[PDB]
């Protein structure tokens, strides 16, 4: 039913289109993406695995256990919706093997990791995935949350977490015209039916003993993508099957990084850290991205908050370059053991362009893009570079390139010792 042009990866050469490379027509109105859905490669580089373990450890030091929800591919779960040709062409066993190996590597990094493989190659009346979209249906989210809940119960400390009874009810229908279907419409002029599935919500029921473990506060937090959003009720099913409150901090559009970064920038996170942090994302993200970890690591301990700065200053941004902090007294500030903490006056500024000068004339240009949908109060936090040959350098200056900058916009920067 798809037009011939749809079969060529080079036809998907744009921003919108690159998320669909390339579309194939399966049974009924099922579409699959070859590179996203029918992939056989999973995981990350050795550096990625080291960064994941380091982050897990930092979290563990703070009394936080990490659970990763590694959402499986549409190909692994809904294999059977493929055409016989496509099914024959999709190396399902290789994909499954590589996926499971990746799950094992998560575990080896000290991360609790639910195994979704019993859901693979499913035969279910309510399909795990939408026909022409990248989101799971609520039923998919539900079957996933049952397994995750089983992992949560194994997590050290889970027994002390306050327990409640939750019930999930269907409260309406959820309409979705899938993104793959829309992409195919743009490419081929095709037209696909909007899907309507069961929409669910979850509520506490019963009496208001076990409710008061850990003083009664919620102890489990969820960070994630649009998949953990309210429409699919992933958090609600987690509560239903686990008996525990789930603080949902998912960010739609946030991808791999945004939700967790915004959450760990929040004050409540550092005031009352969760015993358990659940982290949900899919298989196409680059898990080794260094600028992610440079923020996440120092964010575990609230950057410079509560702790004395060696330098601190507030300047109004001019168009272009702004020198923000200058070590004019030539104080001892070793890079690979120092941290930056920075706050815009306008919380709607979702981009930060930094230049870091050292006493040897070298420079680092660090550019941090933040999701449009989050609000960290305009705050950003990052470690000074500690690559092989940078950790040793003496800090000289921090400069900030102005953002469509709001008028009057100022910025507050501070540099502190790291623990």
């Amino acid at each position: 039913n798809l037009c011939p042009a749809a079969a060529y990866d080079s036809r998907y050469n744009t921003k919108y289109l690159g998320f669909f490379t390339h579309l194939v027509q399966a049974q009924d109105d099922w579409l699959f993406r070859t590179t996203y859905d029918l992939r056989t490669d999973f995981g990350t580089s050795a550096e990625g695995w080291r960064e994941l373990r380091a982050l897990r450890d930092e979290l563990k030091r703070k009394g936080i256990e990490l659970v990763v929800v590694y959402q499986p591919t549409r190909g692994l779960v809904n294999r059977e919706k493929l055409s016989p040709a496509e099914k024959a062409g999709f190396d399902y066993e290789l994909a499954k093997k590589n996926y499971l190996a990746t799950i094992a590597r998560f575990r080896q990094a000290g991360i609790w990791t639910p195994d979704f493989s019993p859901l693979f190659d499913e035969k279910e009346e309510h399909a795990y995935y939408f026909k022409g979209d990248h989101h799971w249906t609520p039923h998919g989210a539900r079957r996933s949350a049952k397994i995750v809940a089983e992992t949560l119960k194994q997590v050290p400390g889970f027994e002390e977490i306050p327990k409640k009874q939750f019930e999930s009810k269907r409260v309406g229908l959820l309409s979705k015209l899938g993104t793959f279907h829309k992409a195919a419409a743009q490419l081929c002029g095709n037209s696909y039916a909007t899907q309507y599935v069961d929409r669910f919500e979850t509520e506490p029921v019963g009496a208001s003993g076990d409710l008061f473990g850990d003083g009664g506060n919620p102890q489990i937090a969820l960070v994630g993508t649009s998949n953990s959003g309210p429409a699919y009720n992933f958090a609600g099913f987690l509560e239903e099957f686990s008996g525990a409150d789930i603080l949902n901090n998912a960010v739609s559009g946030g991808g791999f990084d945004s939700s967790l970064l915004a959450y760990m920038t929040s004050e409540e996170f550092h005031k009352n850290p969760p015993k358990i942090l659940i982290w949900e994302f899919a298989t196409h993200y680059d898990m080794a991205q260094k600028s992610f970890y440079r923020q996440a690591m120092p964010l575990v301990d609230n950057g410079c908050s509560g702790r004395k700065t060696v330098l601190s200053r507030k300047v109004k941004l001019r168009q272009g370059r702004n020198e923000v902090l200058l070590n004019s007294a030539a104080l001892p500030i070793r890079s690979g053991s120092y941290v930056a903490d920075v706050t815009y006056s306008d919380p709607s500024v979702h981009e930060l362009k930094n230049t870091i000068w050292y006493m040897n004339g070298r420079r680092e240009q660090l550019k941090i893009e933040q999701s449009k949908a989050v609000d960290t109060g305009g705050r950003y936090v990052f470690q000074l570079r500690n690559d092989s040959d940078w950790a040793d350098q003496q800090f000289l200056s921090l400069e900030i390139e102005a953002p469509d900058m709001p008028q009057g916009l100022e910025v507050q920067a501070s540099i502190c010792q790291a623990a």
